[PDB]
């Protein structure tokens, strides 16, 4: 079989001073 | 088989001053 | 079999004092 | 058994003053 | 079996003036 | 049996005045 | 079997006027 | 079995007084 | 002010051969 | 301020052989 | 201002033959 | 400015054969 | 300012015969 | 300004035959 | 300001023939 | 400045017959 997967995602911002608490929890299982 | 898994991620911020707390977690299990 | 998988991240910052606190945890279990 | 694991982090500071605290953990098991 | 792993992490940092305190753990258990 | 590990890290700092404290740990467990 | 493994690390420095306190370690077991 | 493993690190200072403490240490056990 | 978080997750299973492939990810920003 | 935070994971798995692939994921970022 | 932030994971296994690949991937930026 | 954090892991591994490839990555940044 | 902060990590494994490879790695940015 | 930092880590194992490979790294910046 | 850190690691081996390849590495820069 | 700062390990080693290759790399630049 052929398994094709694309997790693909844009986030800009423009935090002049304190872009504060960010986070970016990415999870892949297969 | 054919496993195919691409994960782009696209975090841009245009600081000036203090990027704060930022925390990039990338988890992948396979 | 046929295993492709990447992982591609783009982190940019344009904090031209203090950085703060950031930090990136990549976690790649095969 | 073809096996191709890449992953790359693109990581762009400009903190022309004090980077201050940056972590960066790479946790590779196969 | 072939297995090709590959870990490219990009760092750029512009601190003129004072690096702080900055920390790369990079482990690779295989 | 083929493996094939490669391990590429760009750290690129401009502290021109004091670098303070930085440190860099690679644990690879072959 | 044929295990090929390269740990290629660039560090670029520029503090001219005291390098204060730098730690790098790098620890292979195989 | 063919072991071709190779440890590369680029260490480029610009200290123009006062290099302070520096570690580097490479522990390879094989 | 005030804040009270608790994340509890209880995961049982009787895997006897072959635990397959899991992945337990959790994130909190605050 | 007051902030209580607590994170509990319960993953208990009767195996008997071969636990596969398993691979735990803590992100906290405060 | 009092932050209180606890983590507990219990990760109980009973595999008694060749544990594979387990990897526990812990971050914690604040 | 009261800062209390802690983190506990439990492992409890049967293996009575091979343990296999296990690895346990903990980063953390303040 | 007050900081606490434990790292607590229980690790039991029973491997008899062959532990085969282990990887602990412990990165702590202050 | 007071900092209390406890790493405490328990590997207890039970190779009566070829421990084989085992890696432990800790990288402590402060 | 006072700072405090304890490292305390316990390896148990019971490699009774043959240890092998074990290493380990404490990086402390400060 | 009140520094303390405290690094102990615990090895147990029960090895009879055969130590093979050990490598212990304690770096701690202050």
């Amino acid at each position: 079989e052929v398994h094709h997967q694309k997790l693909v995602f844009f986030a800009e911002d423009v935090g002049s001073n304190k872009g504060a608490i960010i986070g970016l929890m990415v999870g892949g299982v297969v």
